[PDB]
């Protein structure tokens, strides 16, 4: 880097050596090099970055200056023309259940976050990004096109804010701008613990030496735990209904609320940690709250590991699997564990299997009352219909039941997300995920399309067929020829997610390519891998071996009749079982009879 050592948070670690826990932030994983990994540093940048400027301007953001000979499409064109689709019918994944979507976002939470810079006190400027749609410093706002409905309805553009980057916050350094990950590189539960000191403890039951974490007082789901609340305003989930007045729930990362089936995925893993301290306790009488607490989080950072790299990987990278993620050989200490930032881009694939519609199901997986199946957008920031509408067990079983979308080169991204998005201080349902991300990916200095080509040894199409070639498709590449001019010019997001999908997988060969390295990297270079030697015992990693998604949902629900293999598409009865089927996790190898 052009100046080594300009962190603002790189000190305040004293790495206990023989500590046998994570910590919270990430920190003294690597021995040689604490930082790595850890939260609220800089992304790693696989390849450097590409700003108008050389320095920090996105790409889009002066009208006159090209890329490559070339102005870049507004984002919320590209949506409209290549993203944007009418029809619902015949776009579900006949292989995927919709808990296959919502891992994913679970995983992506553990991974990654770069929050937008922080300007949140009241002010003008990000009112007036709102209203008035000016471009300066931070907010880079998303023009509507002409030939736009919502210019007729919405006003002249949607607002976004640029991501905060490293060191001097407001000013800048003379390297290019870095973007911050907020969360720990590590695949270790962040998402439920927290991966800062302050919040990892507020989330914590300190009342009692039990090592639970805190649940919440004010409701209960038939005797089973919901996720605290939240208590701070402005409230989303509050704004969303002003009547119920239900604020969202305080999990490990800020964004759990977002939609209901994150929540609910939330509430599952929650629920795991305390079951698993109370299981513990028994087994331990003697352990104290730290040791239970650590003990149990340890568990739950294994379990979601496993259940990633032997359940999850295998069915989006399908044939590049083993290309890019070999089986394990043990902790490499020379392994970069950072997220990079084109990651952060790759594994936005999700939002092209998010479907229209969510279902709560009854017991015998039949609707759940008269408005059982409910619109995507009108549960954004939704705790309500958890709390005064069935709880979590409803929910659970759609995800069992019901399909993922599939990605389609002519039905990429729902309205639901790219018409009605609901984010917070923003006030109405009317915003478009697909228009944000391609933003984003030019807030963040990416490469294009062809410089990912480029580094992961594919060939860099430079004509309309070429790039039909690589695509499989003359239409599509047609529209993005005739938006960008160039293949050099696509934003990655969309070129990458425009590919057909690799055998038995989910995703294209460019996308295998960034997923699987990433994966890769966060499993060799974790000095706290669950299979790691010493980490587990012998027995331990036996016991480990047998989770499964489905017994979860047992452990923590009332339900009783789950699939075997929860990620692909399972319909009931046929491919259902009775719970008592499925392994548990035996815990007697935590037994330390310890006198
Ligand atoms: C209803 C479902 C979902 C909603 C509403 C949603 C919404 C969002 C929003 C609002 C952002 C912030 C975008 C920005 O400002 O740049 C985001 C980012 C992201 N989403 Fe999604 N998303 C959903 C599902 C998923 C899924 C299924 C995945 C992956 C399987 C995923 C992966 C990501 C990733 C990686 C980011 C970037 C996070 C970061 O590093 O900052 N999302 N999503
Ligand atoms: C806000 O939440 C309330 C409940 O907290 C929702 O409905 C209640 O909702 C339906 C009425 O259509 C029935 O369950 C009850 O008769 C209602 N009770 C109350 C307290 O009014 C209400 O529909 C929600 N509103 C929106 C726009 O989401
Ligand atoms: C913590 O534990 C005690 C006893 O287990 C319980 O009664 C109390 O409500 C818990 N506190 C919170 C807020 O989770
Ligand atoms: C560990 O990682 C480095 C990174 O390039 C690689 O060169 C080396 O061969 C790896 N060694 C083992 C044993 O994993
Ligand atoms: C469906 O998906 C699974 C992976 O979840 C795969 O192993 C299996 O062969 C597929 N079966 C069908 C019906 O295509
Ligand atoms: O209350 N905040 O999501
Ligand atoms: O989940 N996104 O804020
Ligand atoms: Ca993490």
């Amino acid at each position: 880097s052009w100046e080594v050592g300009c962190g603002a948070p790189v000190p305040l670690v004293k790495c206990d050596e023989n500590s046998p826990y994570r910590t919270i932030t990430g920190d003294c994983n690597n021995r040689r090099s604490p930082a790595l990994g850890a939260a609220n540093r800089a992304l790693a940048r696989w390849l450097p970055a590409e700003y108008e400027d050389g320095l920090a301007l996105p790409f889009g953001w002066t009208q006159r200056k090209t890329r490559n000979g070339f102005r870049v499409p507004l984002a919320r064109e590209v949506s409209n023309k290549i993203v944007g689709y009418l029809d619902e019918e015949g776009v579900l994944d006949q292989n995927r259940s919709l808990l296959f979507m919502q891992w994913g976002q679970i995983v992506d939470h553990d991974l990654d976050f770069a929050p937008e810079t922080e300007l949140g006190s009241n002010e003008h400027s990000k009112t007036q990004c709102e209203e008035y749609c000016i471009q300066g410093d931070n907010c880079f706002p998303i023009m509507f096109p002409k030939n736009d409905p919502k210019l007729k309805t919405q006003g002249k553009c949607m607002p976004f804010f640029r991501a905060g980057f490293v060191c001097p916050t407001p000013p800048y350094q003379s390297l290019a701008r870095e973007q911050i990950n907020a969360v720990t590189s590590f695949l270790d539960a962040s998402l439920v613990y927290g991966s800062e000191p302050s919040l990892a403890s507020r989330l914590r039951n300190l009342s009692s030496p039990l090592g639970l974490m805190a649940v919440n007082q004010e409701a209960w789901d038939h005797g089973l735990a919901y996720l605290p609340f939240n208590n701070k305003k402005p409230s989303p989930c509050e704004f969303i209904n002003t009547t119920a007045r239900v604020p969202c729930f305080l999990a490990g990362d800020f964004r759990a609320s977002e939609q209901i089936l994150l929540a609910t995925a939330h509430t599952l893993l929650l629920r795991e940690h305390n079951r698993l301290a109370r299981e513990l306790k028994k087994l331990n009488p003697h352990w104290n709250g730290e040791k239970l607490y650590q003990e149990a989080r340890k568990i739950l950072g294994a379990f979601i590991q496993i259940i990633t790299f032997r359940d999850y990987l295998p069915i989006v990278l399908g044939s590049e699997m083993q290309k890019w993620i070999p089986p394990y050989q043990g902790y490499n200490n020379s392994v970069d564990p950072r997220i990079s930032n084109v990651f952060t881009f790759a594994f936005r694939f999700g939002h092209m299997e998010v479907p229209s519609t969510v279902s709560r199901l009854d017991e015998n997986y039949q609707p759940w009352g008269p408005e059982a199946e409910l619109p995507l957008h009108t549960l954004f920031f939704n705790t309500w219909r958890i709390i005064k509408d069935g709880g979590i067990d409803p929910l659970v079983r759609g995800l069992l039941a019901k399909k993922s979308k599939l990605m389609n080169q002519d039905k990429m991204v729902t309205s639901e997300l790219r018409n009605k998005l609901f984010q917070p201080t923003h006030k109405i349902h009317g915003f478009d995920l697909a228009a944000i991300n391609l933003q984003r990916c030019r807030d963040h200095g990416m490469p294009g399309y062809n410089s990912w080509r480029g580094f992961c040894g594919l060939s860099q199409p430079k004509t309309l067929k070429g790039l039909q070639t690589v695509l499989k498709n003359k239409i599509l590449a047609k529209k993005l020829m005739d938006l960008y001019k160039t293949p050099d010019n696509i934003d990655i997001w969309i070129g990458g997610n425009a590919e057909p999908m690799v055998e038995r997988g989910r995703v294209g060969p460019l996308l295998a390519c960034l997923l699987g390295r990433q994966f890769q990297q966060i499993r060799d270079g974790d000095r706290f891998w669950w299979e790691n030697p010493g980490v587990f015992t012998e027995k331990q990693r036996d016991s480990l071996q047998k989770v499964s998604f489905s017994r979860l949902i047992c452990d923590n629900t009332h339900i009783t009749k789950v699939p075997l293999h929860a990620f692909q598409a399972n319909n009931y009865p046929h491919d259902f079982v009775d719970c008592s089927t499925v392994d548990k996790l035996d815990l007697s190898p935590w037994a330390s009879r310890e006198n």
